[PDB]
DNA sequence: GCATTCATGTC
DNA sequence: GACAGAAGCC
């Protein structure tokens, strides 16, 4: 773990933010050989535009900050690549906003953050492939998909850029397949890869979030979960709620997919906050 | 092997 | 809102 570039760069973030957590969670996701996670580390390949190379990102608890390291390759974009990392660690957030928002339900664990991306496709990707199987699972079956289709670095062998739009969609639907997943899969997959090349993928957060989330269901292997945790991780919209995930129901015991979603609504506008302290809260009980 | 969650797709 | 392919237990 020797420093990866000469440039160094420093994020500001507004505390609390619990970090344990944050690279706790990236670290269980993470795919081999494209991202590494540890302690108080992480490092991945990244890509913008043209441009190549890797990223560390090193928290700060003390002086409150993010310390970033760039391969050389990424000088020349790195103001792109601290807003991805911004997006990924959800740097901006106002949690006093948010946790006074939330109420009792942010009490707990008020270091929570949108664990976020740094690529909305590599995001779509993963919401379908991480679809029907653990967390795990899904990160090994991801592994071998970036092993196949993934270009390595120039200067970095031991990594490899999340494979593009392009030599995705591109691929034989049977030899993705013969990963470890069913055809429908390989097909949403190769369905998304194309909607990107043809913009048909919004790369960012779009102005209706909601309509361009309808928008989405219509694609094949995408259902509202799916479209939803992936408007959540991918355009990191704070105001989303899945009131139709089989842990939430649990959290409602005796509660109708609908009763819950105008209980939520108290939440506005931070939906997608409160749904996280939800998961990951675990003494939590509804207001009955 | 029949059963059960779990999520997409249709009527 | 209400039914009709894929990935645990007797």
């Amino acid at each position: 773990m020797a420093d990866i570039g000469s440039e160094f760069y420093t994020l500001n973030w507004q505390p609390p933010y619990d970090w344990s957590w944050m690279l706790g969670f990236l670290a269980a996701r993470a795919v081999s050989s494209v991202e590494t996670v540890a302690d108080s580390y992480y490092a991945r390949s990244l890509a913008v535009g043209e441009y190549r190379g890797v990223v560390t990102a090193i928290p700060d608890i003390a002086r409150h900050t993010l310390h970033i390291n760039l391969s050389a390759g990424l000088e020349p974009v790195a103001a792109e690549c601290l807003a991805k990392m911004s997006r990924l660690f959800d740097l901006q957030c106002n949690p006093q906003i948010v946790n006074g928002a939330l109420g009792r339900l942010g009490a707990a664990r008020p270091g929570l953050r949108l664990p976020g991306c740094v690529d909305a496709f590599e995001q779509g990707v993963r919401a379908i492939l991480g679809q029907l199987v653990s967390v795990a699972m899904a990160a090994k079956l991801t592994a071998r998909v970036a092993q196949l289709y993934g270009e390595r670095l120039d200067d970095f062998p031991e990594y490899i850029c999340f494979p593009t739009p392009q030599r995705l969609a591109a691929a034989d639907p049977q030899a993705l397949k013969a990963l470890g997943m069913p055809l429908k899969r390989a097909e949403a997959l190769i369905h998304l890869a194309n909607a990107a090349l043809e913009g048909t993928l919004p790369m960012t957060i779009p102005g209706d979030v909601e309509q361009a989330m309808k928008t989405l269901q219509t694609f094949p292997g995408i259902g509202r979960w799916t479209a939803n945790y992936f408007a959540l991780r991918g355009w990191q919209a704070k105001d989303v709620f899945l009131p139709d995930d089989c842990l939430i129901k649990q959290r409602f015991p005796g509660m109708t997919p609908a009763q819950i979603r105008r209980y939520a609504e108290r939440w506005k506008p931070w939906r997608s906050y409160a749904l996280l302290h939800i998961w990951y809260t675990e003494g939590w009980q509804p207001d009955e």
